[PDB]
């Protein structure tokens, strides 16, 4: 049983779009300091923190306001966690709530036995410098609290998105990209994988990287993996890792051959003695095109 937690107004927009795409066998948790922003979440379970400290307003782009507001509500966080084997902390770094509360939600889930994954977006360079250093030094707090942290800088998204994209649809794509990271790993566990397998990939590895590839036509099984190995969302290239995870999602047409094909183009590009596993997701609503998702652990 897996549970997802959306810290901040950012992460909450992701959890909103995450069920808009329809996701199975993952229980949902939203967390916010703003009272009218958590009003809009579709999550099964909602929690507000810092009703004493913010009293309804957003935590006003201050990290410590979030950090101590979560300490105040330590109870309801412990409530929603226990009963879960794996915990996802999807939260947009930058704001007061996310940059302070999410590092706490994590370290609770870590010392509560469960597995801990941080799927966080860095902010744009177009949001000032002081907003960045917060988010970046908040990744620092995130880094040592979770098991693996999947940094997705939002500046890498400018290549995938248009030049014409406005402000409130530039984050619509960021929600979709945070979805691909969790859904990529979630759809594998609950022709499945062993859970104790992922324990070897994730446990106390550190900084992680994500790559996305989509291919349509004739030679889909290869053009996908190639575009995934050279995705802009990867800072470096995938060779550094001591462990790789691969998700191949395709429609009814997907052949057991195509999977082994794509898996070897990735295995070639990775280090020669790497920990690697992979799975096949049959998603009937997909027409002909498929999608490959790559995770790199331990640099
Ligand atoms: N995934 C995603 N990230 C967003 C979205 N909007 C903003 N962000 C990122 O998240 C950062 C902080 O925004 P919020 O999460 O809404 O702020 P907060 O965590 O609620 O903290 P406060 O400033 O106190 O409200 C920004 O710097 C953006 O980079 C969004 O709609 N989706």
């Amino acid at each position: 049983t897996l549970k997802v937690i959306g810290v901040g107004g950012g992460g909450n927009n992701a959890v909103n779009r995450m069920i808009d795409h329809g996701m199975n066998n993952v229980e949902f948790i939203a967390i916010n300091t703003d009272g009218q922003a958590l009003n809009l979440s579709k999550a099964e379970s909602k929690i507000q923190i810092g009703e004493k400290l913010t009293r309804g307003l957003g935590a006003g782009a201050n990290p410590e306001i979030g950090k101590k507001a979560a300490e105040e509500s330590r109870e309801q966080i412990e409530d929603a966690i226990q009963g879960a084997d794996m915990v996802f902390v999807t939260s947009g770094m930058g704001g007061g709530t996310g940059t302070g509360a999410a590092p706490v939600v994590a370290k609770i889930a870590k010392e509560m036995g469960a597995l801990t994954v941080g799927v966080v977006t860095r902010p744009f360079s177009a949001e000032g410098r002081k907003r960045q250093t917060q988010a970046a030094a908040g990744v620092e707090a995130m880094k040592a609290a979770v098991d693996t942290l999947i940094v997705i800088p939002n500046d890498r998204l400018l290549d995938i998105v248009d030049k014409s994209t406005p402000m409130m649809e530039a984050f619509k794509e960021a929600d979709n990209v945070l979805r691909q990271g969790v859904q990529g790993i979630s759809d594998l566990i609950a022709v499945n994988l062993d859970f104790a397998d992922v324990k070897t990939i994730m446990s106390n590895q550190g900084s992680a990287l994500m790559g996305i590839g989509v291919s349509s036509g004739e030679n889909r099984a290869v053009e996908a993996a190639k575009k995934a190995i050279s995705s802009p969302l990867l800072e470096t290239s995938i060779v550094g890792a001591q462990g790789v995870l691969m998700n191949i999602t395709g429609g009814e047409s997907l052949s057991l051959f195509e999977a082994q094909e794509a898996a070897d183009i990735v295995q070639d590009a990775a280090d020669e003695d790497v920990n690697m596993i992979f799975g096949t997701v049959i998603n009937p609503e997909l027409q002909d095109e498929i999608v490959v998702t790559v995770i790199a652990t331990g640099f």
